[PDB]
This record gives C-alpha cells, structure tokens and sequence, in this order.
C-alpha cells in the first residue's frame, strides 16, 4: 500500500507560448536503448544534443562484439560533448522465453494464420514456423492458452501441443523481427536468476567494459540482489544494480528488493505480459511512490514512445504518459525499440525531453518539498538535514543551482531525494560516480582534480555554469559540504 | 489557471486480485464511435454488455443513409438490452480540411516516397496522388511546411507549391482510409463553424432522430455556441451542445465557451496537430480541472487505446492515458478509430472498462470531496447544499445509492458534480433526461412511467436496483427530493 | 493525550463596534450556583436575564430546607421567564474536608498569625481556632507540611501536631466564611465516594425535587459513577451524573470515568489544590478536547471571575479565562462565590455572556466542523450522519437555526458535538430531556404537547422563533427527524 | 485582520509528573515591575534565579534617587550573577491621569460611601477627599459617570459636578495607594504624548543610566514613536521604543505603530479602562498574532498574576492567562503590582516561570514552524532565508542550541522569528545588543570580545554552553555567521 502524485500548475502562458528552453536542461533523466538505428557517432552525438543521460545496451540482443562497438561509439561522441557524462547501463537477459532468428530478418505476421513454434532454436524462421528459447514450450501450453509475443505486441491462440512443437493461430497483424520477448500464460519458468551467459555478461563485458548499472532482468527477492552483488565482486563493488520489475513475485517482494537495490527499472513491457495490462498502471504508481519515500531512483521503462517506431510524431497517449510519469515522480523515462531500431530515434528522444520539460514546469514544488518532509520521519541525520535545508533554501531565495560536493555521490543522492526546482551540480573526482548519479532526478555532474580546494573547485563549477547559462551573474547558489552557504554569483 | 488531480490509494490487494465486478457498474461512462467495425446488432449488443454509455455519429465520414442504419441499429440493440439507455451525440463535419477518396479506399504510403496534394475533391486518388478540400491549400502552403494527416499519423514536408496542386515528400510509412483530417502549418482557414452542410446535418438528422448532444467541432467562442443553440430552436430545446476544443481560439476563449456549453469535449487529435504535442496533456489537465469546478461535464477523446485498431490488446501508455483521464476528473472517456474501423472494438470497450474500474477504485472519496467543497464558495443554493449532502452522507455511512427524483436531471447533475463513491440513481419521466444524464460521471437512470407516490418511486427504483445487483437487502440508499432522507433496503 | 484549540478570526470592528446582542442568544451555557447573594425571585430573574442557563445547588452549604426554598424560588423565577427552562443541579458534599462553623460568620486571617486546627466540628471557632471535619487532621499532616483552605485561598503552614488538634501558622491574609473546603498533603482522604448523607442528598432531595443533573465531587472510577447509576435507580433514570474531576485518580481514569458519564464538570477548585497550580490548565485543555471528541458536555469551572465577589468588574486575567474556556471548545461555564456569596452576582453574569458572545464570534465555524469531521473515525451511524449533515447544510446556506424534533435529546446531542454556527432548537414533549439539553453549547429547548404532529410542532417552533427573535421572514431552516429537509420562513 | 494560536500537545505525564527543571531554562521571557518590595539586593537575587530578565522601572512612581538606586542595586545583583544580563526598561508618565497622593499614603475606598475628587494635586487625601491630575476633570464628566481607578478595580459613579471638584459613589470595597491610574468615560485627553517630566526622565536617566527599552504610554500614531526616535537621538540610538497600546487610538493606528516601532506593550490594565473589559482578550489575540507575523517581540502586561499581591498562590483564571498569552505567541509576560509592592513577588516570578515551562512543553513546534513559513510570502532575503533553515535544521536533527553571532543582534532576531524549540545562543561584542535581545523569546545572550575570530567566538561559547548545561558532549548545535554549520559538541 501507498498514496500519491505531485500538485500542478497550469497557465494559458505555458500551453500556447513556446518553451523555448535546452533540452540538457531538464530534471528527467533519460535511459536511451543502443542498437542498430543510433550505432553511429554521428546519432549518438545528435541523441546526446537531444537529451540522452544513459546508455541501455540489452544483452537479450546483438553480441559481445556488437555491444562493444556501439561502446565505444558512444565514448567517441563523449569525445565531441566534453559537457555530457554518460552512464552506461547494461541489461541482462535474465530467465527469458524468447522467439529465434529469421530468414529476412523480419517477418509479417497475418490474422488468422497458423504459427507452428519450434524448440529447435537454430532454425532460422518464417511467417509460417518459428522457434522458442524454450524448450519445455510443448509440455508448458494447453490448447486455448494465449502465448505473448513482443511486449503483448502479436497474440498467438494454442491450437494443439506435440511432442517437439505447437501449432497456433495468430490473433493479429504484426510484423516482428528476432528473438522477442515472449510470455507463456500461467507457466512457472524452470530458470535461474543468473544463467552461464548472464555470467559472462556481467563478468566478461560489465566488468571490464566499465558499466556503471546492472538492470537485473526479472528480479523476484533480495536474495537475488545479494547473488549479483556477490558475483560482481570486489571488482564491480561501484556497479549499481537496478533490479528490474517484470513479474509478480517483484511486486510481491518490492519493499525488500527495493531495500537491497540502488534503484528500479519498471519494466512494464514483460510486466504487462504477466499481469493485467489494466493493473500495470496500479503497479507503475506504487513503485515511483516507495521510491521516491526511500530516496531510491526509478526509471519508468517500455511502450512510452512506441508509435515513434515508424512515426515522427508521438500519439496522443504516449505524450501523457511520459508526462504523467515525471507527475509520479519518476527519476528516469526509458526509450527501448524507439531508439534501438526505430526510423525516428533523435526526433523520440526530443520530443521525450520537450514531453519533460512542460511536465516538470508546472510542478508546485514549494507543496512537493512539503509532502515530501510530513511523509520522512525525523530525527534525521546532520547530512540528510543539511541537504533538505540546502533544498528550502533554494526554492525560498529562488536560487539558479544547488553545488554539492561529494566523493561517492551521496549528498548528490540526499538533496535529489527532496526534489528542488533548480539543477543540482554535483562537483567529484571520482569516474564512477559523475557517472553513477545520472539516475537521480536533476542531478548534473561535473568531474574535477582529485585533490583540489574546495572554494576554487566551486567557482571553477560557478564559471562551467555561466558557460552552459545554467546561472547568471546576480543569482545565488546553494554550496554545500557539515555546512551550507549561499554564494552570490559574479 | 488550474491547480489539480485526485489522490491514489494502491494496495498489493488491488494489483494481483482479480477485479471481478460488471463493466458497466463504472462511473466514468464510455463515447463509442460508430462505423463499419460495429454496423451489427450483435456487435452494438456486445458493445453495451463491454460498457458502452453514450454512441458517436461522425457526420465527417459515411453519408445520412449509413447513419440512419446505424442510428436504427442501436434502437434494436436497446430493446435487447433494457436496462441500458444509450445517449446519441451528433458530431458535426465543422470547418474542417480534408484527404479525399480513394480508388481502392485505403492507400499504404511509404516514407521518402512523393505525395501530389491536387484541389479536385472529385479525384480518387492512389498512393501517388490525394484530393484536398480546401481548395486554397497550394496558396496556403510553402516548400519545408510540415502538412500533417490522420490526427499527425502522416506527416508531409512540401517540396513544392504549385497553381492547383502540392508536391510533397511522405515522412513516414503509414496506411490511411477516405477523408482524413489535415491541419495546415499556421494557416487562417477561412471557412464558418456552422456551415449549410452542418446545419441539414442538425436540422434533418439531430432533430428528427432524436440526438442528445451536438459535438461542435473547431468551436473558437461563446456566440458558436450561441449561434448552434439559436439554430437548434424549441424543437431542439432538450438537445445539449458539446463545444469541441480543438485549435488555439478554442484554448484562449474556453472559460466564456464553457459558460454557453452543455459539456466540453477534449478533441485531441486535432489539437495535437494544431499545438505542440507536448502541450496537450496541460491543456486536457486545465480544461477537466475547470469543468469539475463548475460542474460541467467533460469527454477525454481521441488515440486514447489507437493500438487496438490493430492488436486485440493497448500499449502501456494506452492504459496510463485512459486511468490517468479518469483520475484527472473526466466525466467520459471516448473511442474513435478503436470501434469505427477496428478489428478489435469489443476488446477495446472491454479493457478501457477495466481501466476505469481500476483507477476509479484509487480515487480517496473523502478527500476528493473536501476538495471540491474547499474550491467553491459559500453560499451555495439550497439546492446544491442538499446535494453536496446526500454525497456527504453517502460516504460516511457507506451507502449503495443515491436515488435522485428529477424532471430536468439537475438534481442528478449537482450530486455528479461531488463525485460520490457510489452510484447516482436518477429517476425520470422523461426520455430526453434519462439520455443526456450519461454524460455526467456515476449518473444511470431509470425512465418511470408515472409521477405516483414518492415512496412507491423510490420502492420501485431498490427493487430495480436488487435485480442489477447495484444495491442488496441490508444497505443504505440515500433519497434526495427540499429534502434528504437515508432508507435501509428490506 | 491530545491536541487542541479552535481557529479565531478578530477584525478591528469586532474590538470597537458594541455588541448590542440579546444575552440569552448565546451558545456557551453558563451554571450559576445558587446562595444568599441570589435567593430572591427578583435576582433570579435577572439572572435569567443576564444569561443564567443551569443554577447549582451545592449540598455542602446550606440544608435541604433552605435548598428547597431556593429550587421553589427558581420556579417562581421561571414563571415570568416562560422563554426560559432552567436545568437544575445538585453537588454531592462527597469525600470532602471542611472548616468549620464561625461564631460571627467571618474570620479575618492574619499573615502571621497563629491558627488551632480542633476536631470538635460542633465548635463555633473564631480568627485563633477553627473546626475541621476530618477527625483523623492530627495523625495525617506533620510539621511543615501546607493545608489549603478555599480553594488555596488560604495558605497554613503546620508548627506541631497533638492528640485531638494542629497548631499552624496563617501564611497570607484572608476572610474567610464558614465551612470552606481544606487539602491535606500527601492524604489519601480515608472517606467513601457516596456517604450516608451524600445517599440521602440524591434520594430524598434529587429525585423527589427534579434534578436534572448530578454533579458528584471526588469520582475517581467508572465504578463510582456504576453506584451512583444504581443508587439513583429506576426513579432516577432521566437524571444525568456530571462526575466532578477534582484529583489525581479523576485525572488518571478520565477516559474510563467520561465513558460511563453524561458529561463532565472540571472541578479546577479542588483540582489546583491537589496538583500543582499550573498543571491544572493543561488538565482542562485535555480534558475539553476529549469530550469534544466523544460529543459529551463540559463544565469548565471555579475562579473564572473571582474578583468580581468584591469588585462590579474582573481582572484581565479572568476576561481571557472565560474566553478561553469558550475557544478551548467549553459547552458551560460556571460561577460558583461570584452568584452565591458575592456582591456583583447580575454583574458577574451579564459580563460572563458577554464575553461568551465576543469570543463566539471569533470562531471559525467551517475549521471548526472539518477539524472534528477529520478526528471522528468512519462509519458513523444513520442517525449521527444526518446530524453531521444538518450542521454542514446549514453553514453551507448560512441558516437560521437547526429545528430537532427529539424525545430523548438524542438528535440534538449529536448535532451539538459537530458545533454548529447557528442555535440548535430542540422540541420535546418531556419536561426532563428540555431541561437536561441545557448542559449542551448551543442547545435551546421548547416543551412541545405529547399528541402534536411534526408539522404542527415544526409550524410552532418556526412561530416561537419569529417572536424570540431567533429567526426572521426569507430565513432557511434545517428540520432533522431518517430526514434532513430545509425550510423557508414565509 | 487576522487568525492565530499555538497548536498544543498535552499527555497525562506532563499532568501528573513533576518538572523540577531550571527556571532561567525557559523560553518566554518576564518583564518585572521594581518596587519596595522588591528593592534589597537579596530580593532581586532571589528574582533571577526565579526567572527575571527585564527590569521595569515604572517612572509614574517613586523619585528619580529612588530608581537610581534601585538602578544601582540591579547592577549590584547581577555581580552575583554573572551568566544573566538583565534588560533595563524605563516606562513613562504619558499622557496619564492619577490619583494623588495620601496624608496616610494608603487608604481605604467603602462600598456606597461618597468620595471627592479635587484637582489641587497638592493636596494629601484620606478615604473622603482625593486629588486628581487632570485640571479639566469637572468641565469632563457629567453625574452618572463612571470614573475608573487603578485598572478598574474602584468604580466611581458621579453624584455631582463643581467647579474645583466633583462627588462621586464609591460603586465598590479596596484599598488604594498613592498615583494610582484613572480613566475618564468619553473624554479626549487634552495631554501631550511625551511632556517635559518624559523628556527629562528620557534624556536624564534613560540615556545616562543606559536604558535598552522606553516603554512609551498611551501611544496614538506611527508619528508619536519618530518624535521619541528624534528625542533619544544618536547618543541613545541603540534604545529600543516598545509603545504601549492603551487606548482605541493605538489599537486603530496598530499596524503603522508596528512599523515605527521595536517591539509593543500591550498595556491591558489602561487598555481595559478604555475600551469594554470584554473586548481586551480580541485585542490582545490579534496584536501577538500581528507581531509575530513581523517577527517584532511583543509582551502582554497587567493582572497577570494580581492575587498574588497578597496570596503565595494564583488564582485559575491567572494560570490559564499566562498560559494562554505564552500559546497566543507572546514573546515576554509581564509583573507590575505582583513584584513592585505585593507580599510575594519570589513566589509570583518562580509561578510565571513554572507556568511558562509548562505552557512551551506543550506546544508544536514543527507545526508552529509551518505555519509561520505559509504566513510569510516568497521570496525573502538570503539573511531571513539561511536564519529560517537553521530552525528547521535545528528541528530535524534535534539540535541543542542554534548559536548565532551578531553584532546588532539582526540576525538573533531573524531566527526569533521562526520560534526553535531549542535556545537561540547569541554571541555579540556590544553590550547594548546583548541586553536588548532579553525582549524576543528563547534567546540568550553571551557577551564577547570584539576582536576575537568566528572560530574562536564559537569554540569559547559551546564551552560556556557546556559548563551551563545548555548543550552536552554528543549534541549537534547549528552555528550561523551568508552561512549554516552544524558543529558536533565534543
Ligand atoms: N461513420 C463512419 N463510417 C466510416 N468510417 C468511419 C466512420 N466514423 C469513423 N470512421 C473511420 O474511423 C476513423 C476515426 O474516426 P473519427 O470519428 O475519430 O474521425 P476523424 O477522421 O479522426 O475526425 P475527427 O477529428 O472529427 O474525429 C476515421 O478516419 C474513419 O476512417
Ligand atoms: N447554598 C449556599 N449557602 C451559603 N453559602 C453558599 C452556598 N453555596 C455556596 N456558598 C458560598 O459560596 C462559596 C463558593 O461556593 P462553592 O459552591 O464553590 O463551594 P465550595 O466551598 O468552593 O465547594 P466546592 O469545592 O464544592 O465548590 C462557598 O464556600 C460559600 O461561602
Ligand atoms: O525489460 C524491459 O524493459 C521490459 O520488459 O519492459
Ligand atoms: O475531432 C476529434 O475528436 C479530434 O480532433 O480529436
Ligand atoms: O467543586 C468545585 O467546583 C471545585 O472544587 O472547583
Ligand atoms: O501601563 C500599563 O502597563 C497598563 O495600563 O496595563
Ligand atoms: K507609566
Ligand atoms: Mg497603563
């Protein structure tokens, strides 16, 4: 249980005068998905300008190799936006069921015809026959059973069940390509948490690569944060994992996976595959609310832009959806296909970050710090009453910015957690976290000298700041390190 | 200036319970579109069984011959479903710009491919050529104007301006049907709100058929509205008047708009191309805000559940549209293109049923009361203040029902405007009444035969309510007619 | 515990436009304790006059015969008064410890001086030996120890302790009449909750006299309040027990003791004798917003205008007592030497009202409502939820007055607890419930005939109103009966 | 206009247990009266560690040698208490009418016996003949007038008029002294605010003796403090104006006299005079309510605790005016009669403190927080903004202590203000700053050296602080100098 969603303020002025503000300006941080659509330097760097924070690179998909090219394409467009730190994040498989490859690589699925589903997953298929990762698939389904096939894009009805294949009718027009995600009604999938090749993800690229998150595909306990922690090792002791809720056992056990987590990815596209679509909602408001009580970052995942795929526009839904999710409270709004390869990916992810910055402008954040202090219980600590005091300040005083500075990040993660109206600048010297802090809503880094004063490292951020028209000369600014000071800016 | 939306209470209970109550014991009512898709009796039964309150004629598209199929259509329909009374809105073609026929109906543009825009309506045109309505387009158009098609579906860079035609470049892949709405980048359309077309469309389908409302379409003042009730005369006297807000005149003048209206409906699709899309869902948040304000009722309409032209399932952010319209305070929710021309309106009506039972079931009743009552001043009618009793009194004693006895339904309409967590039961003699109720939330009536007792009115109305399963032996049911009284069903 | 105090609302106007208001047009109810000073049929009536709502009968002064004399006199009084229905109040002597008799009537204190303290209570003492009623002084107090004597009027400071009498020593000036009460420290009062006397004071003077309350001092249990139900019997079932908190063990058992009561008298007299003077506040702000929260009466009592036994004026200190008893949410106040023995007791009346106005019009009575509709738990009952209802509709319309037709004063009890703006009119045909309603803020009773319909007695209190002035032509007035209905005076 | 009081928060423990808790601990700060019952050394020892913190010299009273000594032995007092700097306050004549002086210096006043009121002030009168300062007296008042004497507590009602005196009836039984206060029905004093006698004790002793406050009498306008700021000049620059509000003109003119001045008197013995005793309670709620809102040290006066100018003990009406005055908001609560000339002013003091003690220990802090900063509009200044976060900083970790260095005491008063639960610790080098602080609640002041660093100033004071027991070895203390720190106790 849980109660919710932030105080508006809307005028004629901010719907029909044009928001003529930066897109890098935003609080919302987005989690763009890596894939054949954006692999260039040339995208990336055009991505960058329209808003991307994190870099999602699925391992359900492409290859080592694959993966590690668009890696270091997105290093190189870094090269190019010396202003932009990017987070990298990597997605495991997980315990997934899913469709194999194909013939021409995509296939145009017809209502009304017979798919045969093979457990031979080295055939390469067509629009007739095509295989499941999942080899139990015969003895699992029941004719009548509704098998889900690409976040419940194409629907498939059972209509008998062999020894080493199904036949089923397709339920709808869809055109798909390979290895999608697929849901098998009412089956308890015998698979494990951490598989061999999660291992090698995780151990093999995560590791050595330099991820700064681990989304845990299809997290059902603490435990299993606890297993992929452990696996991570001393090596991976600065990679965040961002369990990922996907099934009914994660809601069930939210409260204490949430406990163990250094945050959540709402992965509403299998969620929705497993529960009603109609109870997504229900789930995706209460999860932004526990997080947002605790302090813990979220990011709000799948079907946000999807028409974006084959359209320049977004409809109608997908704009308040995106909308709605920063009104919940979301840290992080995800582009998964529409990005990865959909034929708009740049003007998806502008759209996402002018959808964010109407969103957060009519936000009441004088109420939202209000509700936000009844519902934490005091006594707190000095730095928790430190960063919350920075927070009122700034919004008392009006204040262009916020500047902590911080080694690990964690007066960054205090101050976001009460939400200000204006940027935080977090000031470190160290790669992990000006990295690491990028799922925290409103939260801007910059990356210093590791043994540095601390008056010219904050004027040094003050002149990064007037470069980037974050503060003018005559604002104030919240400095804090346990102490607070309001600096004029000059 | 609004401030807005209503507080959640989520529990695990009601995520991963079964919601196995009646579509439609809802209290937002449902706008179907009526088409092709649902032409049947069959099919507008299942209709009304998925949740079905209030059936849209969109004189825009088929002819007065197809419309008065359909019209009689749903008059059989509701011999076979008794208990539901269905509303007829009429909504008008308006100064609107249009594609025009097709050859084979249906076109499948394709993205880089040229699109030749010609001025002869009479043109069936191909995927290389489409009429245009206003014949003032090529003048009104200039090389780099983005044209947009089917509520920005289609989106169209012109190349070139020619005397009696436009060459454009199709921006993207997309199928599209017979007369799809155009908006012109910042183009003054010279054409009347109330046009000849539209008034034998009011005149000799409205009036003689019966319609309950009249949906405006591109109503930018109050004397539009004036003008169509001035036109309805005393034989349209009980037709209401549903200002459709789609364009900037309609934002800009939507307080003196709403003053005139019977209602309001959000008519996105064309707004969305007209505005930015990132500013439609401030414009959807003030305008519902507003209306609950005064107690007029609101449609959210257009690509609210789009997907499911397609797919027998919606979209994670088709279902957040839908639930977060219905915590917003809308009073309908609307179907288009999802049961015109579908291949899934049933499922459509069925899931968007479900989502409102869902985020209904959110909604703290006691609080959302307190706020309607802190936003309006006191004095209040006698007539009000009964009202806002009964809704009171409803809450705190938990009661099944409010049982309104009314004439016009503005007892009816003033405890709709309270929001009660019960059902509204409005009871009367007249048919126009027991129809134009379905527009406000949580309103189902009951037409009596006579004006008997007013105890033997109210017995009738339990006894009906038993039957429906709305109220059981044991309850509480508050009696409004001034005066207030709470009976105990025996 | 709880937490407390109404919302005041104080305009410049308020502080220099007169109140030229009728006194008996008040909601705080004042008790006035009846003596010599006001034994006249002519001082009765202006009592009436100057806002006299319950006299007290104190049965530790006096004798029955004299009593009698008083109650008959208050009759009279009652007589030329027909607008006016006095409730009628005996206090228990109880588990008390007196000084004695006097042989001129007065003693004159000196600071100083020495006092013997006898046993003898037969003795007639004078300035250097008084009489005390607890035979066991000698062997319960210790040299040092600090006897209070009226109200801790009179402060002794014990020398030495002998068989049969105390030697002590006047430590402050004071005139003292006879048998004013005594505190000894750190005595547990070896007497009974209901002596022989206490017996015969209920059932020989209460019941056959017509009391309408008892007030019972010292009640330390539910269980005291249990034998006082019992002693009182069938006979005395329509009179209400007030236990009188007045020690630590009353304090203690408050919640226990106020369930098992019809209200509660804050006996501050006794009470800052026994526990430090300035804890007795906290104990009367308590003690008002418990039974606030359980809709039972409160008597805020003792020293409110204690000057004024001398003086036709109070101090500044007794102004804010009065007035804050009244915002702290009082339903009576009291005066207790300032009518019974004073030389002002019209005066000390008439100012008691006057304050009682002026801060009743501080109020914010729409605060007032939602602060205790937010602190009662739902569900309410049918019958507490029109109630509720009634005072909600009322403020709402700004009515009048709030018409209840009740025979066990049931319904005005429970409209009384939600404190409306207006006066509640409650009509009943029995002579008890009318004149035991008075203990309620803002209750006015009519005795209505026993075969009258609830128009003709509605027709009535309407006609009363109108000649009381209570009520004028175009007013709205709430009649509650399960009904609430609104009522225009034509 | 306005709204107000303290929300409080009682338990049966703070009913029932003892506080024997330090006096000078509290936060509400006491105002005494000197007198001859008070003049010995020994007495005004016995006063601090009761709880004095303003000495009042009344200059109504006494001789200019009497004060100078009674001057002098304050100072000698305060050698023997060293951690207490006392506020010196002057209160002047004004534009008042007395009584004069006595051959017996104290007479005796009878009920219904007929008194003369000459206007030779030279004259010595006795129980029949007293003198009068106002020459104007019988061309003022008319027979059936009510003259007032000392607060009101002796009502004279006119018999007749003459031409050099008048004969009035001793409406009540008191024993006056000599100069006591008078208050003529209607009539417009014809005085000057400040005369040549307020001019030379302004300018001869005031200045000289080094006074910090001038509680100015009977002040009508913004106009009248300027003429006292012009007086005292540069030479008396850092002495505060305190008018007091005693007649209808200061209540009418409030807000601009606010403005003007440095902290309000609410003079309610000649305020009570003025206007009907039962309209001062209005006046006093809505003046602390104002002040308060201004952040501007306000002190409620007069009849306090008026019984104990010959009782040990208080009246019930006494304890709940402290109490409540404290819960209005008031800054320090003052003694007049009780310490000046009462035969227990120790015990009058030692039951103001207890009262206080108690009073504060109830009260919400972090909701009185709340509401301060929702009655203060956005922006304010840096100074107010980081003084503002102190105390909520302060309240989130609960802190000990807010230790604030200042030279004027500006920012001692910012953080006044908001009202800390904790004791604001002010650090200056001026003496005059140190001794003018006394006047807001909850600051005390230690005096420093002016040229010793911040570093130095605040590690000397946490080690007074420490040997005070005012903060501890473990505590958190918020130090302010444009900054906040939170410095550990060690
Ligand atoms: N009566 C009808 N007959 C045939 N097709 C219809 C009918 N009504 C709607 N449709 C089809 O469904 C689509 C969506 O329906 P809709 O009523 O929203 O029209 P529209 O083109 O979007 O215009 P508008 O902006 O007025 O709603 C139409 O474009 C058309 O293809
Ligand atoms: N009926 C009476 N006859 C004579 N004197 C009375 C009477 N009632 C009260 N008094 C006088 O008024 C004073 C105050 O009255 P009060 O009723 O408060 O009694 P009390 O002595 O204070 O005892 P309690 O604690 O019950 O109030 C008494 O002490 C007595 O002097
Ligand atoms: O993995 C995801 O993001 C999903 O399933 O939605
Ligand atoms: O007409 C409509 O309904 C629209 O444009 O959304
Ligand atoms: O009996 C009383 O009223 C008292 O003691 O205060
Ligand atoms: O002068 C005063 O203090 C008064 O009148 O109260
Ligand atoms: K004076
Ligand atoms: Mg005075």
């Amino acid at each position: 249980g849980a109660s919710m969603q932030s105080a508006a303020n809307i005028t004629l002025r901010q719907i029909l005068e044009p928001n003529n503000v930066n897109l890098r300006s935003k609080k919302t941080h987005i989690v763009c998905t890596l894939g054949p659509a954006c692999k260039s330097v040339e995208t990336l760097v055009k991505l960058i300008d329209a808003g991307m924070d994190i870099c999602r690179f699925n391992f359900s998909h492409g290859s080592h190799e694959d993966h590690k090219e668009m890696f270091n394409n997105v290093l190189k467009a870094q090269e190019l936006r010396p202003n932009c730190l990017l987070g990298m994040l990597l997605d495991t498989k997980g315990p997934e069921i899913r469709t194999g490859f194909l013939k021409n690589k995509e296939v145009h699925l017809k209502e009304g015809s017979k798919l045969k589903l093979v457990t031979d997953y080295e055939f390469l298929g067509d629009e007739t026959c095509i295989a499941c990762s999942y080899k139990k698939l015969p003895q699992s389904v029941k004719p009548g059973n509704i098998i889900l096939i690409a976040d419940g894009s194409v629907s498939c009805k059972v209509l008998e069940t062999h020894e080493d294949h199904v036949i089923t009718e397709v339920l709808n027009s869809a055109v798909i390509g390979e290895r999608k995600n697929m849901n098998l009604p009412n089956v308890k999938v015998d698979l494990p948490i951490i598989s061999e090749k999660d291992k090698n993800d995780i151990l093999n690229f995560a590791i050595p690569m330099g991820c700064n998150f681990i989304a845990a595909s299809f997290i059902q306990s603490a435990d299993d944060v606890r297993l992929i922690r452990n696996l991570l090792g001393p090596r991976g002791r600065h990679i965040k994992i961002i369990p990922k809720i996907e099934n009914i056992e994660g809601i069930i056990h939210f409260d204490k996976i949430l406990a163990e987590s250094d945050g959540i990815m709402i992965a509403r596209g299998d969620l929705g595959m497993e529960i009603s679509p109609e109870k997504v909602f229900l789930a995706q408001k209460l999860m932004i609310s526990k997080c947002n009580l605790q302090g813990k970052p979220i990011i709000t995942a799948t079907q946000m832009l999807e028409s974006m795929t084959k359209n320049p526009r977004p409809t109608r839904a997908e704009v308040t959806d995106v909308a709605n999710a920063v009104l919940d409270g979301t840290d992080c709004v995800m582009l998964s296909g529409e990005t990865a390869g959909g034929k708009f990916p740049v003007e998806a992810v502008t759209i996402m970050s002018k959808i964010c910055l109407e969103a957060e402008a009519c936000i009441d954040y004088k109420l939202l710090y209000q509700s936000l202090v009844n519902a934490i219980e005091t006594p707190i600590s000095v730095q928790e009453a430190v960063a919350r005091s920075a927070v009122e300040t700034a919004e008392s005083i009006q204040a262009s910015l916020i500047i902590a500075l911080t080694e690990t990040g964690y007066t960054a993660r205090l101050i976001a957690k009460y939400k200000p109206s204006c940027t935080i600048l977090a000031l470190s010297a160290s790669d992990s976290t000006v990295k690491c802090l990028n799922v925290h809503r409103g939260v801007t880094c910059i990356k210093v000298g590791s043994f540095q004063g601390t008056d010219i490292v904050i004027r040094n951020a003050i002149e990064i700041a007037k470069q980037r028209n974050m503060a003018k000369v005559g604002d104030s600014v919240i400095a804090i390190h346990n102490l607070m000071k309001v600096v004029q800016i000059e």
